[PDB]
């Protein structure tokens, strides 16, 4: 299975299909893609963990990446079956996911806590708990509690589109830390990030 916390899976979190590939709530998508690419793992078609997924070397670490195909709310429909096959204990899972209450191109590391209303967190914490590392990603709020649908699932204007795609540069080049262990010093440095 997984080994200390060295990170070997990362999750990115997103719905499935052309219509939600450019939207908010898929910046944990927009991650895990980004590195699948840098580290060349291929994302294959994994139906019986209803994702995609795949396998591959970071650094000299065998590490895997699923992309739930479950639409959001049902993630952990995914995330939970194919995290206990594997073996994979939460200390050893990284989830990028989109969040609300940072601003776009602000990028934290965090262990711990709970969904912060994210419902793809909300469907995996109950069962795996919460001591699973999180790549957050800041999206911005939309003011009120009735437009965060609008938001999530709306197309960022392109100044904020830029920002997020910087700090998900930044953290890309981080993984390298997380894989081998070294989560307090890729906490400092993803979470130093600026954009300008
Ligand atoms: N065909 C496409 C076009 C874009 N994207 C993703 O959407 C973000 C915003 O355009 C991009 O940063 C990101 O690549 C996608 O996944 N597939």
């Amino acid at each position: 299975g997984s080994h200390m916390s060295n990170i070997s899976l990362i999750v990115g979190l997103g719905n499935p299909g052309s219509e939600y590939a450019q939207t908010r709530h898929n910046a944990g998508f927009w991650f895990v893609e980004q590195l699948a690419d840098k580290y060349g793992i291929t994302l294959k078609n994994d139906p019986k963990f209803h994702g995609i997924s795949g396998r591959g070397n970071i650094e000299g670490h065998d590490v895997r990446l699923l992309l739930p195909m479950t639409y959001m709310n049902r993630s952990g429909q995914s995330v939970v079956p194919f995290s206990k096959f594997y073996q994979i204990a939460p200390e050893a899972i990284l989830i990028a996911h989109d969040e609300l209450d940072m601003n776009p191109g602000v990028i934290r590391l965090k262990t711990g806590g709970g969904h912060g209303g994210h419902n793809g967190l909300r469907d995996i914490v109950p069962h795996i708990g919460p001591n699973f590392h999180r790549l957050r990603i800041g999206i911005g709020h939309p003011g009120s509690k009735e437009r965060v649908s609008g938001h999530v699932l709306g197309k960022a204007p392109s100044n904020e589109q830029s920002l997020m795609d910087g700090a998900i540069d930044h953290a890309l080049s981080k993984v390298k830390l997380l894989v081998q262990g070294q989560v307090p010093q890729a906490m400092n440095q993803i979470n130093a990030y600026k954009p300008a």
